């Protein structure tokens, strides 16, 4: 019976708390060359297997899937598509780290650098001895310093704005308490600072619309502590690398944070990553270090029948 | 594959009832020594709560799931036992975690089509698994305690609804000005959990002054009796039809009439997905049974590494 539905086996893990979903068998054979081609064909062609995996009930508002697929460049490990509940990415820091988890506890791969195939072109994860594993971000940088903002129901506040492979709005938040128990408050005000930043037109570089917003605020054993709200409406559990891309890229340019230096930032859950940037122009190289754990190995199944079968 | 096997283990048999996702253990909780199922879930309350933390807080669950271990038979009569629960504690029973759980044990190889008794912390359950797969769970008996109240609802002045018992509270609503559509279920989230605190505010309660704590809404459908939107505790939505507020419909409609005994209601839900209730009476009550079925989702191995701070969930 099991063997009748239709079977997809993928490997479960968190970065930090925010999960992925690795997709190791049972998508249908994709014949484009390029990753960008093989996107574009699960997203034309082959939708219902993202549907599947991450729609309801399967799949959840926080989860992202990674599909693995061979690689397509002659020095990568592997290629990868990562998608989420409303269509597809290109990178996803925290997916690379589970990614890279995950094939060393398959014994696909040793410690070492590693290059991934992605649809926008490869992206360098450095495996340590230790298992944790350090992502090069995309340069990041500070487009504006101090901007205001009204939030409708809780007053003005001022931000940076800056690109860390997306665009954030960055505040020092001393009204609110940044603690995971206060998760539906910072979710409701961090959401209207959103909605407020786009009303009063403040964007990113060339009208880029601010689609992440992130708190920092001190924290007794980090150098600081987040609470990052994405598209979506839903928090990230971990620190988010490209968020913590972009906090360090205005760290650079305030000098609050020597080059080389290691920062270590907390997010809402407790858990943590590291970072260090090294300067280029007007842009900063970041480099994200956290860690993957394993959470289930597992045989998705779909049943034909289910009206449901596919996602709700 | 040594790797895999440094981490402890839970299989699990994931399934859905409706939408309303159940998260069946078969192998991997501890060895349970309580005689009864009373005493088994008052032993992982209080000597083993990680195993479901493990299971249903993040990462690994999430607000809409309900866990169910297996438990070999206590009562004689008994094809299992079973113990429910989800991210916030233990429940007693749970009429679609039922579903999903006589639906698993077909398909596992476990049970063959009949009726199946169940031993629960709170006693039995009994449950048919048709030849066609669907399964007819026995509710709670159920009743209606008022009818036609009316609350104000701020944006909304006066909504009226019947007050019934279905294993929880109710108010009912026969909602015309709303529209009970998934894509409009922020709106009815905010319309319906006003709606609970403007009951609680005009003092609007079950018998002996008990909280109403769900609210549904129900509209016409074109292939159901009905479809509604029920909040429940937490401000979530059911994505099933409910099996206790359908419950409480039954015995509404069996008071006023509206449904015959013996004869069937469908009742599609906010996402479509549908349940067939029908009830027999009980002196001023009824006795419902709600009909529906449950599929697989997933056959998963949960792995719990030791290095993990959030091993044992977030």
């Amino acid at each position: 019976y099991f063997q009748s539905m239709k079977q997809i086996h993928v490997i479960d893990s968190h970065t930090g708390g925010e999960p992925t979903r690795l997709v190791m068998k049972g998508f249908p054979q994709l014949h484009g060359r390029s990753m960008a081609e093989q996107r574009d064909e699960l997203r034309e062609l082959h939708d219902r297997w993202r549907r599947a995996c991450l729609l309801e009930p399967r799949g959840n508002d926080v989860l992202v899937g990674a599909l693995y697929c061979p690689p397509v460049s002659a020095d990568a490990t592997c290629g990868v598509i990562f998608f989420n509940n409303a269509g597809y990415l290109n990178m996803c820091g925290h997916g690379t780290i589970g990614l890279v988890a995950s094939l060393q506890h398959l014994g696909l791969i040793a410690p070492g650098v590693h290059k991934i195939d992605t649809p926008v072109g490869q992206v360098s994860a450095t495996l340590h001895e230790d298992g944790a594993i350090t992502v090069a971000n995309v340069p990041s940088y500070r487009y504006r310093q101090h901007v205001a903002v009204n939030v409708p129901g809780h007053g003005v506040v001022h931000g940076d704005i800056a690109w860390g492979g997306n665009w954030f709005f960055l505040v020092a938040e001393h009204g609110q308490r940044i603690e995971l128990d206060n998760r539906e408050v910072l979710t409701e005000y961090t959401w209207a600072m959103l909605k407020a930043l786009e009303a009063q037109g403040i964007t990113g570089e060339n009208g880029a619309p601010i689609d992440h917003v992130e708190l920092f605020a001190d924290d007794p054993n980090a150098d600081s502590r987040n609470f990052v709200m994405c598209p979506g409406k839903a928090y990230d559990r971990s620190p988010c690398g490209t968020g913590t891309s972009a906090k360090l890229a205005c760290l650079a340019a305030d000098g609050t944070l020597a080059e080389g230096q290691t920062w270590v930032q907390a997010s809402i859950t407790g858990s943590q990553f590291h970072g260090r940037y090294e300067r280029d122009g007007e842009r900063i190289r970041p480099f994200i270090t956290g860690r993957a754990h394993m959470t289930a190995d597992s045989t998705l199944l779909i049943d034909e029948q289910d009206p449901f079968a596919w996602g709700i």
